[PDB]
C-alpha cells in the first residue's frame, strides 16, 4: 500500500514537531552501520525520549516506562531469544496476556527485527514503545 516508510514519516514529524533541526538533519547521512534515526541518536541530535514519543505517534502504538515494571520478570516460557539479542535490538518481553507477548521496543519501525521476534518466539506480539536506556536497564537488571 507503499505510500512512505516508518521511519520516513518519523523523520518528517521530528522536524515538524521541532524535535530535530534541519541543519542537524542535513549533516547526518551515515556509516558505523546505522540507520538515519539511530545515527541521529548517536550523534546526539534527537533525544530518546522524542525518539520514542515519535515512533509512538506515527505508529500509533502505546508509550510505557520503567515504573511500570517490577524488579524481576513476571512470570510467563519465551523462547529464541538470546540475552545478546535483546542488547543489540534494544526490545525485551515484558508479559504475556491474552495470547500476546508484551514487548517492550525501542525501535518500532524496524520491521526486520520485529519479524526476527515474530519468527523465534512463534507468538504474537503487542508492541509497547519504550526509551532506549529504559529498556536496556530493565534488560540489566532482569537479566545478566
Ligand atoms: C518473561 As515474559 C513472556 O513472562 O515478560
Amino acid at each position: 500500500m507503499e505510500q512512505r516508510s516508518a521511519e520516513t514519516r518519523i523523520v518528517e514529524a521530528l522536524l515538524e514537531r521541532r524535535r530535530l533541526k534541519d541543519t542537524d538533519l542535513v549533516r547526518a547521512r551515515q556509516e558505523s552501520g546505522m540507520g538515519l534515526l539511530a545515527l541521529l541518536g548517536r550523534l546526539g541530535l534527537v533525544s530518546e525520549r522524542d525518539h520514542a514519543e515519535t515512533c509512538a505517534e506515527v505508529l500509533g502504538l502505546p508509550l510505557v516506562d520503567a515504573r511500570q515494571l517490577g524488579d524481576t520478570p513476571p512470570e510467563m516460557e519465551v523462547q529464541g531469544l538470546s540475552l545478546r539479542f535483546l542488547k543489540q535490538f534494544h526490545l525485551c518481553p515484558v508479559g504475556e496476556r491474552d495470547g500476546r507477548l508484551d514487548l517492550w521496543i525501542a525501535d518500532p519501525y524496524d520491521d526486520y527485527a520485529i519479524d526476527a521476534v515474530r519468527l523465534a518466539t512463534g507468538l504474537p506480539l503487542l508492541l509497547h514503545v519504550g526509551l532506549r536506556s529504559e529498556i536496556d536497564d530493565l534488560i540489566e537488571r532482569w537479566y545478566g
